[PDB]
């Protein structure tokens, strides 16, 4: 809440997840070290869930539409979206999603790199 | 993130490079084994080089402007760009660039994940 506090104890955390692209819920298969440090959810407990548990009231619906469109097309997504820690504390997520394709081009997984950043840049 | 990330991408035989954001022309520090297969260039040909050697006259200059802006801003970049293998073969490269930052929020590296993609030109 306090302005001076947030900046002095700036946490520029970074994590990634890998999700299964062959199931309609795009479930996390693996969440990297740092996921709990950033979000307050353990890397173990998020396995089998869709990453939308990080979203809340202020998350931009149009950005979510572009993500779904990316996953369906099998391409990539780059955005800065509003996410929420287990706490309910909001943070800005510099989110980069890329397809993990096999030898013949099949999209088997997606990787999502998540970077906590401030509101603008 | 970074070493764990490299390992996850390698586990799925992905093509990616890691570039130095502290050296001035973003030289490649690391090129995965998939890079040779995708481009015809070995890692040793390529380590120490800016990845612009993949470009040619068909490459969209407007996209390259978007990339320059991303790297100066420490943000991410998602696009599909026309690139050329060592033998001149032209292809779509779905390129995804994300920052790797330290404690400061200082960008140390960029990772660029590359996949050769068919055509919805
Ligand atoms: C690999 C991967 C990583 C993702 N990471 C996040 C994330 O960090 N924050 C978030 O809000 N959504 C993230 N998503 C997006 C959601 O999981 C979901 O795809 C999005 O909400 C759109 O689908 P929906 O409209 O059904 O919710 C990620 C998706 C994928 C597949
Ligand atoms: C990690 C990373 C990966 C990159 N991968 C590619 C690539 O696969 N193909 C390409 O044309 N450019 C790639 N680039 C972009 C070019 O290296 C260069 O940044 C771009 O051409 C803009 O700079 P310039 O206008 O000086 O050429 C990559 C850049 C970074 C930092």
């Amino acid at each position: 809440v306090s302005e001076d506090l947030k900046d002095a104890l700036s946490t520029f955390q970074q994590t990634f997840v890998v999700s299964d692209a062959t199931k309609p819920d795009y479930p996390i298969m693996y969440a990297s070290a740092g996921f709990f440090n950033m979000t307050g959810y353990t890397s173990k407990e998020v396995v089998g869930r869709n990453c939308r548990f990080l979203q809340g009231s202020g998350t931009d619906a149009d950005e979510l539409a572009k993500i779904r469109e990316t996953l369906a097309a099998g391409n990539n997504y780059c955005g800065r979206i509003l996410n929420y820690k287990k706490d309910g504390t909001s943070f800005w997520n510099l989110l980069t999603i890329a397809p993990i394709k096999d030898e013949s081009g099949k999209v088997l997984k997606f990787i999502g790199m998540q970077v906590e950043v401030s509101k603008h840049t």
